């Protein structure tokens, strides 16, 4: 309670700042300021996890061998993808597989 | 194997740019909020929200490090990492952040 609203406004403030950074072509330096190298790497790898989960060809073990992501990391990704709204999942199939 | 792989560094960078482009396009069709719930943890989202306030108060230059720690619950190492990163930011970014964050 209470703090949850505080955190939500703080998160939306970031979302809006980055929204406007993309509009002004400052998104790349903004994301270098706001994220660590390891965090950027994780996000690049999470995209590939989403891609290969949507593609449906690799087992969890095969996805681990390809990406270096452990079984628990892949399971986190699968559970998050199952939780995503349908419209996002359908769009991701289009953007990441074609 | 190379002591330092420039090839792997660039491959990782392309993976990062793929995310950046994915999120750019999600902003254009109002899928950015669900995309960020998919791609980030709650703790990571909270950290990003807190980092915005660290930048704001560092640019403002008013609060001490003790005041910033007390206000945000952010250790000295966290405040220092943000100050160091602010030092590496390009002038165009710092000027824009001043315009947007400082009223
Ligand atoms: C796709 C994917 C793969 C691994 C992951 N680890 C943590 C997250 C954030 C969950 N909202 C994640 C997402
Ligand atoms: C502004 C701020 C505050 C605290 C932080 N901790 C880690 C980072 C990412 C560094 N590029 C960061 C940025």
């Amino acid at each position: 309670a209470a703090m949850a609203e505080q955190r939500h406004q703080e998160w939306l403030r970031f979302v809006d700042l980055l929204k406007n950074a993309y509009q002004n072509d400052l998104h790349l330096p903004l994301l270098n300021l706001m994220l660590t190298p390891d965090e950027r790497e994780a996000l690049g790898t999470r995209v590939r996890i989403v891609e290969e989960l949507l593609r449906g060809e690799m087992s969890q073990r095969e996805l681990k061998n390809e990406l270096g992501a452990g079984i628990a990391t892949i399971t986190r990704g699968s559970n998050s993808l199952k939780a995503a709204p349908v419209e996002l999942r359908q769009w991701l199939e289009e953007v990441l597989l074609k």
